[PDB]
């Protein structure tokens, strides 16, 4: 059950729902792809110490993750699954959101990510020593512009990522699966109507996603056992609780 217009409608309130809760303005990340990071400027960053750059890349991390709870929490139908399953949702699925909405902050062209205020290429990342890592997260992105994304496709796409009936220790599986269905509906229906079907065969596999919040949660591991203080004392809290109860404080307002 669902017809033409209660599968278009929700396309609609699925892509206001994306609107109004991204991070950044993509006209304002398309504006600043002149602004560039100098040779001294990223010679600045790598001289800058690994924790560091782990504290701002984290504190950037929840800093978007924040916008996904607001996306989340919007999102037709999200709000009326349980408390635990929004949780699980949202610890598997914000990191994966923000991994697909990267891309808008990404540049193709110059090779180059938007990160604190000007665009500069992986070379900025090297005081994190996370060579694999920074690389997939430019692949990753690097591949999504070859789809040459519309932002409705980008809010029917993240809300896929989000609403997965088949994450571990979900307690009503079919309410969730029955969700999953109508943004699917929705997805292809808006891909069908917009002659953009041929995207279907070139979105990322399931485990690129999945690898990459892997290759994030392992390289923490290793952070964390070399500066546990570091990580008590400087990094944010809802960052330790997704990677290493704020999301139920974050679900009710
Ligand atoms: O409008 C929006 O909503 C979007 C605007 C743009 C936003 C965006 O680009 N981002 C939100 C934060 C940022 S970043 O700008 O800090 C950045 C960092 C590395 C890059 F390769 C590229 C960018 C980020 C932060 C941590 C991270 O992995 C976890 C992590 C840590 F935490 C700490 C250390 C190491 C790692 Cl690996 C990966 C990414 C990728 C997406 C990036 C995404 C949301």
């Amino acid at each position: 059950m669902a017809s033409l217009t209660e599968i278009e409608h929700l396309v609609q309130s699925v892509c206001k729902s994306y609107r109004e809760t991204c991070q950044l303005r993509l006209e304002d990340l398309l504006r600043q792809r002149s602004n560039i990071f100098s040779r001294e400027e990223v010679t600045g960053y790598q001289r800058k110490s690994m924790w560091e750059m782990w504290e701002r890349c984290a504190h950037h991390l929840t800093e978007a993750i924040q916008y996904v709870v607001e996306f989340a929490k919007r999102l037709s139908g999200f709000m009326e699954l349980c408390q635990n399953d929004q949780i699980v949702l949202l610890k598997a699925g914000a990191m994966e959101v923000v991994l697909v909405r990267m891309c808008r902050a990404y540049n193709a062209d110059n090779r180059t990510v938007f990160f604190e205020g000007k665009y500069g290429g992986m070379e900025l990342f090297r005081a994190l020593g996370c060579s694999e890592l920074i690389s997939s997260i430019f692949d990753f992105s690097h591949s999504l512009s070859a789809l040459h994304f519309s932002e409705d496709e980008i809010a029917l796409y993240t809300a896929l990522v989000l609403i997965n009936a088949h994450r571990p220790g979900l307690q009503e599986k079919r309410k969730v699966e029955q969700l999953q269905y109508n943004l699917e509906l929705a997805f292809h229906h808006h891909l069908c109507k917009t002659h953009r079907q041929s995207i279907l065969a070139k979105l990322p596999p399931k485990g690129k996603l999945r690898s990459l919040c892997s290759q994030h949660v392992e390289r923490l591991q290793i952070f964390q056992h070399l500066h546990p203080i570091v990580v008590q004392a400087a990094f944010p809290p809802l960052y330790k609780e997704l990677f290493s109860k704020i999301l139920h404080r974050l679900l009710q307002e």
